């Protein structure tokens, strides 16, 4: 059926997800490791794109399981910087295949736009969830038992759902797809699309430079107590989690440009409304909206990216979603350096303002997603 698969994609992007957050906490117990992984997704990205229809879905979205099971046990049993290093990256690959494959094989299974809304809404809401509870189990688990104790269980959590896989998606048979999908590159010429990924890219851009650098210009104006910099931000996650579970919904009734187009404009006048705050309390409704927006964006942006290759090119979703997943892993590849740096630079007010500026800026370009021809 459907619904199967529709979980079997939640419950991959669910612990991929935990996974990329369980270790954040882990690794100061700092240099290019923290973004190896998502550089790596970056590269190998177009790769699955193009696989997908060579291969199929199902082999290559079953391969995140014996992949990132394979990362799990590697961070499991870390010692030395490089063996840190090539587990990320690692990691980094299965996040690809699990994200390419899984959004692909969801958008060539709900072939209605409406409903594709949903899906990839609840997609996205495995994501933000999985985002939301990776902190807290990492933590918990570390301090009660060990740094051994979140990875194993992760490791039997992801093996869980890679039997659901083997027993649901059967990838013993390669099936090669219907017709010939658009080469990568008409699709990255077409200005629809570059504009649907650019806003994904510039959205999750501004959020991974906000997260990295907020805890340090908190530490020298704010000066908030130990545990205050993790709540600074938990506002952001769970309104990620609303947002992008209503708004698969409600932004193909409102019209996905219009829900793009408000979506960036809120993200721009509250990342430029943070640096305002003076105070941990006033700091949470900017941040609260920041999510909500981002939600708000990727939710609507997700099925306009099928629903264009279904308008114009043939209706082969590999490579589109490979694109999508490519602005996406840009802001958490380049986003978290270049900001500590630009920050460093000038100053993390003025950072924060280019952001909003560039938000606020770049939103009315989606008007351009009212009525796309054939
Ligand atoms: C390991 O270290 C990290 C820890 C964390 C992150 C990145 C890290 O390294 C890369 C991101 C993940 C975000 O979101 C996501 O992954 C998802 N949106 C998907 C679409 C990428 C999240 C955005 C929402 C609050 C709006 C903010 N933080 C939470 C913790």
């Amino acid at each position: 059926s459907r619904k199967l698969i529709l979980f079997i994609v939640f419950l991959a992007l669910l612990l991929d997800n935990m996974l990329l957050t369980v270790v954040v906490p882990i690794i100061p117990s700092v240099g290019l490791l923290f973004a190896s992984k998502a550089t790596v997704q970056l590269i190998t990205n177009p790769f699955i794109g193009l696989l997908t229809n060579r291969i199929g879905y199902p082999i290559p979205i079953f391969a995140g399981f014996c992949i990132m099971f394979v990362s799990t046990i590697m961070f499991a049993f870390s010692s030395s910087y490089a063996f840190l290093l090539i587990a990320r990256s690692l990691q980094g690959i299965g996040s690809s295949c699990s994200s390419v494959a899984g959004m692909g094989m969801l958008a060539s299974v709900y072939t209605d736009d409406e409903e594709r809304g949903n899906v990839m809404g609840i997609a996205l809401g495995g994501l933000a969830m999985g985002v939301l509870v990776g902190p807290p189990f990492g933590s918990v688990l570390y301090e009660f038992v060990g740094k051994t104790a979140p990875f194993l269980v992760l490791a039997a959590l992801v093996l869980l759902d890679g039997a659901i896989q083997l027993f649901v998606l059967q990838p013993s048979r390669v099936q090669p797809e219907s017709q010939k999908g658009t080469p990568l590159t008409t699709l990255l010429k077409d200005p629809y699309i570059l504009i649907a990924a650019g806003s994904i890219c510039f959205a999750n851009m501004g959020i991974a430079m906000l997260e990295p650098a907020l805890p340090i210009w908190m530490m020298e104006t704010m000066c908030s107590r130990k545990w205050q910099l993790g709540v600074a931000f938990l506002p952001a996650s769970i309104s990620y989690l609303i947002g992008t579970n209503i708004f698969g919904i409600l932004a193909h009734k409102m019209g996905r440009w219009l829900c793009a187009l408000l979506g960036m404009i809120i993200v721009g006048v509250s990342i430029l409304c943070i640096p305002f705050a003076k105070n941990i309390y006033g700091l949470i409704a900017p941040n609260f909206g920041v999510g909500f927006a981002i939600g708000m964006v990727d939710s609507s942006m997700m099925p306009i990216m099928g629903y264009l290759v279904d308008l114009r090119h043939v209706s082969v979703y590999g490579s589109v979603y490979a694109i999508a997943d490519v602005a996406f892993c840009m802001g958490y590849a380049i986003g978290p350096s270049a900001g500590g740096a630009i920050a460093k630079a000038i100053g993390f007010p003025w950072l924060m303002t280019i952001i909003g500026i560039i938000d606020i800026l770049f939103a009315p370009l989606c008007f351009f997603l009212r009525s796309p021809p054939a």
